[PDB]
């Protein structure tokens, strides 16, 4: 049921974000949000390449720091690295299947794209700070602490993705399969797709964020500054996937979209918030492991921490889930100095 | 069992290009065939934003085009218009929830990003040349002729993408669904990929150029050249494109990667060879819709016919199939300039 070219003649203006007919036609001279067209022309204005930035000095900083330094910075890096690994194919995967409106379309696969342009950077920075890459690459997939801290963002895809799989084969229904009954329902996939959203806004708006404070702490310092300038690109494209992931769920709880889906975001709020909560204590655990062979020089567990508190509120209120934090002002705003946007 | 973070730590230098295990991680120090390293980076070198390109002129120069010509400007326009539309979502949603490798992964991730922007091409070109692109764009979607034209594009992909899903949900075997089996067989599988994949080389190699021709024939009498520094950027990519699909199918069929392919390569030439016979009948029967109300000095069915054959030999003998065509020099070689 689900098609590369829908024959059927329809108004594109007319269609919900999500489950309704599939996009035929590509055209961008008039949109349902504009937000999206906005979105992929920054996008595009802002199109650099990694290898164009000069990184020759960080393997000198990185051979001289402290070893609980290269540990803390070397960590990280394998995070952001996994994070952009899943991000560069996941919104293609799981999401062009389900979209209904072409700006949404393009922007989902503009902003994958930019994705694993972050992915060669990190490519980049690797081979030039390292003996032999393949021992940071191979440590990312089963490093315990990063599966750790990124717990349950590769589940929240896989299954929408079988979910999405099922209702495009089988349709709604209570159906058999192998003996076994499977039901399928429009309801609850809305439901997945909302929750895996959820998700993806606290990975672009928090997991990354809380990232880009330990690599700005060296830049700070002069440190390892091919990544810095590295970072401060990724920085820029990632305020603008958070806006487009706010935008997208804002638009679903408000009902204008998709009433059953305003619906389910209101009867799951307790359960995103729980996500969201969930997730800042997750970088918190991680904060704390990065930190206790040694702590860097100028960031530590209980700032790291205070950061994570302090973001974590914004992006909460921003998609209008409660605060689950202390209100304070920003603990870090040397910050600021790389997070142009 | 599709998974978009696999846990198992696996040499990706040794997985086939489709089928293997999901990649993991997004590295770019290696690979196992470094083709398709080279294309992720010419392409990237070769970024390019379509609202830049000026296409002030083409208003003029439309206006004053006959009716005819205009006909047969906008009707090129339009089929390219569909084939971009599908290119841009297609090699996603069929292709990558099957790739084993991180290089082809990305290559097609950013050969489908690039595809987006030729439709914004378009947009671009369309919204500047006419009053309301909605008749345009609405002519897509229930234009028979332009139907008829591209008849199987979204039908190949759309199978092989129900198959990869039952592929996922319930492996390999005879499976009972709603009281009716269904059998999920891989080689089945590969060799539905494997057409897809062919098909999609003859989407870009052949309808393609035979539509850069058309839209070129203008700009040798000097029209519309805003069309065209668009339509040579386009076809420059396309060119990379293309040489990605020849190198996955002759890579499959050399034997080196998966064996099981190899021998379905050869098992299915004579479906391969078919296929290009008919897309090739596609284009040639488009013409009798593009001349509907004339011709022009120097592009008439007959031109296009020729034009067809040309190229289409010169594709199939690239991924090693007859030629079914008799040879002959290249009809319209003012075309070269533009192409490069
Ligand atoms: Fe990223
Ligand atoms: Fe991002
Ligand atoms: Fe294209
Ligand atoms: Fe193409
Ligand atoms: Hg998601
Ligand atoms: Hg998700
Ligand atoms: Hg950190
Ligand atoms: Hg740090
Ligand atoms: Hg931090
Ligand atoms: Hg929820
Ligand atoms: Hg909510
Ligand atoms: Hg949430
Ligand atoms: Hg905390
Ligand atoms: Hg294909
Ligand atoms: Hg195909
Ligand atoms: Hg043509
Ligand atoms: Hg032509
Ligand atoms: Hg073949
Ligand atoms: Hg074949
Ligand atoms: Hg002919
Ligand atoms: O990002
Ligand atoms: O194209
Ligand atoms: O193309």
């Amino acid at each position: 049921a689900y098609t590369t070219f829908s024959q059927t003649k329809n108004d594109q203006l007319k269609e919900p974000m999500f489950f309704g007919q599939p996009v035929n036609v590509a055209r961008y001279d008039q949109q349902k949000y504009d937000i999206f067209e906005k979105l992929i022309e920054k996008q595009l204005s802002f199109f650099w390449r990694p290898e164009e930035v000069d990184v020759s000095r960080d393997r000198i900083d990185y051979q001289a720091l402290p070893e609980h330094e290269k540990h803390i910075f070397i960590s990280n890096l394998k995070y952001q690295t996994l994070l952009d690994s899943i991000q560069g194919r996941s919104p293609n995967v799981a999401l062009l299947p389900l979209i209904s409106i072409p700006e949404l379309e393009t922007w989902v696969e503009t902003w994958a794209f930019s994705e694993t342009i972050h992915s060669r950077s990190f490519t980049h920075i690797i081979r030039n700070i390292v003996n032999d890459p393949s021992v940071v690459f191979d440590d990312i997939v089963t490093n315990e602490q990063i599966q750790k801290r990124a717990e349950g963002i590769s589940s929240y895809y896989d299954e929408l993705i079988e979910m999405t799989s099922y209702w495009h084969l089988l349709g709604e229904g209570t159906h058999t399969v192998n003996g076994k009954t499977v039901t399928v329902s429009l309801r609850e996939l809305k439901k997945k797709l909302y929750l895996c959203l959820m998700s993806v806004n606290a990975l672009e708006a928090i997991r990354f964020y809380v990232s880009f404070a330990c690599s700005f702490a060296f830049a700070e310092r002069e440190l390892m500054e091919g990544n810095a300038k590295i970072i401060r690109l990724i920085a820029r494209d990632a305020a603008l996937h958070l806006t487009g992931t706010q935008h997208m769920l804002n638009l679903l709880r408000s009902g204008a979209d998709d009433p059953e889906m305003a619906e389910i975001a209101e009867e799951c709020k307790q359960e995103c918030y729980d996500l969201f909560v969930q997730a800042a204590q997750q970088e918190k655990d991680w904060a704390d492991y990065l930190f206790r062979d040694g702590s860097m020089i100028g960031l530590n567990k209980d700032i790291l921490c205070q950061y994570v508190e302090y973001i974590t509120n914004i992006r909460m209120q921003a998609v209008g889930l409660d605060l689950p934090f202390q209100t304070r002002s920003n603990p870090i705003p040397w910050i600021n100095t790389w997070l142009v946007s």
